[PDB]
């Protein structure tokens, strides 16, 4: 039967890991409705169709002892933080890579950030300059790639769909090569 992959998505609430996963797979982004399930993906790599199990996660606290109890099996993680969220990113270091190599000392990790078409948004920059702030650059993201011990340093927008294939594509070749 088809090489199957189990895909994990961590990251910490609202940084857009229920969108992602969405607008991959049904190729829409949710509109009012913003349903921790499993999707199921089917990918053409190297000529061979691959089976990619997505599973969803709460990024909340609440879920500190029940999240991990997905992890078993895992092939390849994302870890996700929003560009538009620096909170969110400083907690791939604080949180989100410690408690997945707990688990899963050897499994790949991708990093991704999330709301592209963001960045570049007046309205946010405005927004996270008040705070004294800015929007997450992609070297700064490579750095923090680096420093988790990360495969690959991935950005998209599950909104516009820009680099979302990719991230996907680029899960299961960490896994498959
Ligand atoms: N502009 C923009 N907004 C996005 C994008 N992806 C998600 N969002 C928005 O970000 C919010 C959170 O998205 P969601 O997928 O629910 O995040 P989550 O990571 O699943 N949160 P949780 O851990 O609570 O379940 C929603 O308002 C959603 O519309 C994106 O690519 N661009
Ligand atoms: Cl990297
Ligand atoms: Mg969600």
């Amino acid at each position: 039967s088809m090489q199957a992959i189990k895909c994990v998505v961590v990251g910490d609430g609202a940084v857009g890991k229920t969108c992602l996963l969405i607008s991959y797979t049904t190729n829409a982004f949710p509109g009012e409705y913003i349903p921790f399930d499993n999707y199921s993906a089917n990918v053409m790599v190297d000529g061979k169709p691959v089976n990619l199990g997505l599973w969803d996660t709460a990024g909340q606290e609440d879920y500190d002892r029940l999240r991990p109890l997905s992890y078993p099996q895992t092939d390849v993680f994302l870890i996700c933080f929003s560009l538009v969220s620096p909170a969110s990113f400083e907690n791939v270091r604080a949180k989100w890579y410690p408690e997945v190599r707990h688990h899963c000392p050897h499994t790949p990790i991708l990093l991704v950030g999330t709301k592209l078409d963001l960045r570049d948004d007046k309205d946010t920059i405005e927004r996270l300059r008040d705070k004294k702030l800015a929007p997450i650059t992609y070297p700064q993201g490579l750095a923090m790639a680096r420093e988790i011990g990360s495969v690959k340093y991935l950005e998209c927008s599950a909104l516009t769909q820009r680099g979302l294939k990719t991230v996907f594509d680029e899960a299961i070749r960490a896994v498959l090569g």
